[PDB]
């Protein structure tokens, strides 16, 4: 299982993973981790070809075979034609050093290059839930936007560190109490503590509310399937947040930062596109893809769903599947 590439001339080298034989990065060649054997193979533009098998001292008496064995299956998709030779470190051959330069660097124990210390980041999801209840108290997510909130009910505005129990103008006071109530859990238990509970009179709202809602325009009172959600990934406030912005179809364009990379979860029927402004960071670009991930992971959704990254300006005439024709 070569690629079918190892007859284009020049240099072809592979480390013996297992049973694989992977080639080594053009810069990392030159360099053979000890524990391993590898393939090397050099052939001209009408000179000869030898594919020459290397050892490592402490590569495996067998990891040996293993590769010996792997040098056949490739002697043959070039058939007998390629010269063997048996490279062991310490010993090397004087063609075999005659493919590198500079020399020969053998390593040994250590952990593979490139090793990176990947860093288990957590995420703030902001949420706002739409309380309801006479008797029975019931809390549901809604958008975190102003769109949401309505004048004669309670929300509750989990923004991590902080919680609201925002209060419409036009709700009771037993109303508020019970928004005062599931909130002030959502803190003592899944905050296990530490966070800041306020309750929020329609009008009053602090700094943060408008921060992240932006400002405040006027609200309706209350009376009258397209999974789409906009979500919004931002380290702006020093710390990673994922709020979703919006859950009806027809997005508000404006609903977009510069500065930010969103989400457009549309998964249930089909893809979850990416938008990345030309202010955002990697972190929002890093954490909008690892976002996309939970989002298929969670609501599991269909294994083949394809996450399309689209760049600000640069934007599919799919996704604009916002109000007016972005
Ligand atoms: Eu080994
Ligand atoms: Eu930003």
């Amino acid at each position: 299982p070569f690629p079918g590439s190892v007859q284009d001339p020049g240099l072809h080298v592979w480390r013996v993973e297992k049973l694989k034989p992977v080639p080594v990065a053009q810069e990392n060649q030159g360099v053979f981790f000890s524990g391993d054997s590898y393939l090397v193979l050099h052939n001209g533009p009408e000179e000869v070809s030898h594919l020459h098998l290397w050892i490592g001292q402490q590569s495996s008496r067998d990891e040996q075979g293993a590769c010996a064995v792997l040098a056949v299956q490739l002697d043959d998709y070039l058939g007998g034609r390629p010269v063997q030779h048996r490279e062991v470190q310490g010993n090397e051959s004087d063609l075999f050093m005659s493919y590198f330069p500079r020399g020969l660097k053998y390593q040994e124990g250590g952990v593979e290059s490139g090793f990176k210390h990947v860093v288990p980041n957590e995420v703030v999801v902001q949420r706002l839930y739409q309380v309801k209840g006479a008797k029975n108290i019931r809390a549901t997510e809604r958008a975190l936007n102003w769109d949401s909130f309505n004048t004669g009910d309670c929300f509750i505005l989990d923004l991590g560190q902080n919680i609201f129990a925002w209060c419409g103008g036009k709700s009771n006071i037993l109303e508020r109490n019970k928004a005062r109530d599931l909130a002030l859990a959502i803190r003592d238990s899944e905050r296990q503590g530490k966070a800041q509970v306020e309750i929020v009179t329609d009008g009053e709202e602090p700094a943060e509310m408008i921060q992240v809602l932006g400002p405040k325009p006027a609200l309706k009172e209350g009376n009258p399937a397209q999974a789409a959600a906009l979500y919004k990934v931002s380290d702006a406030t020093g710390q990673m947040n994922l709020t979703k912005v919006a859950d009806s179809s027809p997005f508000a364009l404006e609903l977009l930062i510069s500065d930010d990379c969103f989400v457009l979860d549309n998964g249930l029927c089909g893809k979850i596109y990416i938008w990345k402004g030309r202010k955002a960071n990697e972190k929002e670009r890093q954490a909008a893809l690892q976002v996309a991930e939970g989002f298929i992971s969670r609501m599991q959704y269909a294994p083949n769903t394809q996450v399309e990254i689209l760049p600000q300006g640069r934007e599919s005439p799919i996704f604009k599947q916002f109000f007016k024709d972005w």
